[PDB]
């Protein structure tokens, strides 16, 4: 095997190159994300990802600048950056071996539901790292079961692929063409320009949805097909719900369909605090969706702030109420339901 | 088995409903086109497909009355339409058993190609179905490897699912959701409202470049990522292409990307024709892409116009020179090429 050294920069230190020396290096990835590897540290064993991708001349690297920004436990840690042969940028990550596409797919074929608690667990910890990016004012805008990583024993979860995040600026223009198939809000299928965070929000609220019904919840190949599916559960959008998504979009002809009643949606065991949680989630008019801060305090991870919750392997949950100051911003009064006694 | 009895009207003859019997029922699919039966008419024996949706109160049928024009070798003709029971509209249709995407996925897997004897049918046969729709300026809009079925036996291909298929009107705007992944023409992917039916031309470019390479040629389960694929073959688009996308695009960032060299982009022993169809198809400006009657008449369908070739099976090929004159409206010269000497 190898050993590969490079000078490198820490990731959010001061910039102070280091000599890191690694190993194992292999292909894990490939795709739209640029070529990822993992590998060992020498140094301390670790396993870490090694994002791969050529930089631009003209540019300043956006993902870099965004992951420089970063620190947060349920998000992929950028560890060091360094570039290597045109010039290639290399970011070295935290490595985290599973994913929640994979492990729902795994119980999906096994014709089982994901536990709720693990529901519970891996959605709370998406709403955490959703909070501290968008108190950043930086949204994600690829927010999917793919770009969710976990460890099976510990139950972690971390966000990664910052590959399409961007800090939003009121008034300022955003490209619609983000976000994938099934999770897209209705106003980035109706182009929306000027949508805000609470994209990433409607994103989460359909792998929350997807994880309950072991399938996604608003499926389709064409924004179309995936609009007769949300219209199908939310009912038709008004006037109002329609101007908002696109102005230009008023004088279209939309079929008047009565809401599905939210929990004829879902399986009959499903807790009425999921269902509940949802529909916060999944609402048309972007500032009606909670905020991942407020998604925390939901009822449905009550179960996460009792002291005697464990995970299905005995151990202790991992990080859940470490919450910063930067974190709670948004609304520092939510740090009651938060952070629960036993925690303080 | 249940035989079951309707009055229905022929599709699209003298408005005179005859009583239809048919039998052996079953569901083949059920999506956003839909439920859709399989079933077989009692008088002939002939299998059809009844697509089976309900109908709004306040509108008319927007594929029927599209279908009703319809009687065309390459599309599903709809033979009757019936209502049943709220109140369904069902639609009598050709049935044919396979489709190019379960074809394509037998010869990927199979880690082969298609014989591009198939590659120059198939694609053949989708232009005339294009050629034909756009004569009414009717835009398909969802043209994808799914909504193509195939006779395996005669090699027969009919364009299907019109569900989203509408007849475009210069000035009159339309909702740019429409397409499937994979097949978007990059207007679409830009949200444009003013495209025309060369959307269906590009997506049939795709099918081709699909047919050929094995896979999708501009993968990518978000719009972003398309675009990257995108700009990866055809280079960056200049400023002039991006405003005729979206004019509120052109502030935007775009790197700059070279043209990757068409002959490149396909394996060694892909025919030099199939490639200059394929750029001619896949081209930033949508006047700029060949018509599906000009598409017909490339030099990659010459073989097809040979009065010595046959199918593999030995069998004559289908019908591909019965052309009528609203078929050819477009581009009546162009007949010359298209109607060969041993088939006028
Ligand atoms: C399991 N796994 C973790 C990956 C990791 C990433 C990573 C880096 C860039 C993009 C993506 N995309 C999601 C990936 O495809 C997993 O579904 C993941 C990271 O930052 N840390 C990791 O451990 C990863 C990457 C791949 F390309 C393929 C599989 C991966
Ligand atoms: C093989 N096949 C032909 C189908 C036929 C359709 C049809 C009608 C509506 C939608 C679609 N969609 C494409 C389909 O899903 C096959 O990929 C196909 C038609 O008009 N004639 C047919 O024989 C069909 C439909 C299905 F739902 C599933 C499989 C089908």
């Amino acid at each position: 095997s190898k050993v590969t050294t490079v000078v490198a920069t820490p990731g959010q230190g001061p910039d102070r190159p280091q000599e890191v020396s690694y190993t194992d290096t292999k292909v894990i990835g490939n795709g739209s994300f640029g070529v990822v590897y993992q590998a060992k540290l020498c140094d301390s064993g670790e396993l870490v990802a090694i994002k791969k991708v050529l930089q631009d001349k003209r540019f300043k690297n956006r993902e870099l600048q965004i992951m420089r920004k970063l620190d947060h436990c349920n998000i992929v840690r950028l560890r060091y950056f360094f570039y290597s042969s045109e010039v290639y940028l290399n970011l070295v990550l935290d490595y985290v071996p599973e994913t929640v596409y994979r492990v729902a797919r795994h119980y999906s074929r096994a014709k089982q539901t994901l536990p709720v608690i693990y529901v519970k667990l891996y959605m709370y910890q998406l709403f955490r790292s959703l909070a501290y990016i968008h108190s950043f004012g930086i949204c994600h805008r690829d927010i999917k079961p793919q770009n969710l990583l976990l460890d099976p024993d510990t139950a972690v979860l971390k966000l990664c692929d910052f590959g399409s995040a961007k800090q939003l600026v009121r008034g300022e223009p955003n490209v619609s063409y983000i976000c994938s198939r099934y999770y897209r809000a209705p106003e980035l299928i109706f182009g929306a320009t000027d949508y805000t965070s609470s994209i990433d929000v409607w994103s989460a609220g359909c792998v929350l949805a997807e994880l309950l019904l072991g399938q996604p919840i608003f499926p389709g190949d064409s924004g179309v097909d995936q609009l007769v599916e949300i219209i199908k559960v939310l009912g038709t959008p008004t006037r109002e719900q329609i101007r908002e998504m696109n102005p230009n979009y008023t004088e279209f002809k939309f079929p008047q369909i009565k809401a599905h009643p939210w929990t004829k949606v879902f399986r009959p065991r499903t807790p009425p605090e999921a269902i509940a949680l949802c529909s916060r989630l999944l609402e048309y008019t972007p500032t009606a969706r909670l905020t991942p801060l407020e998604a925390c305090a939901h009822s449905f991870f009550d179960e996460l702030r009792d002291p005697n919750v464990k995970l299905p392997n005995g151990r202790d949950t991992p990080a859940l109420f470490n919450f910063t100051t930067q974190e709670l911003s948004s609304n520092p009064p939510l740090a009651t339901i938060l952070i629960p006694p036993h925690a303080r």
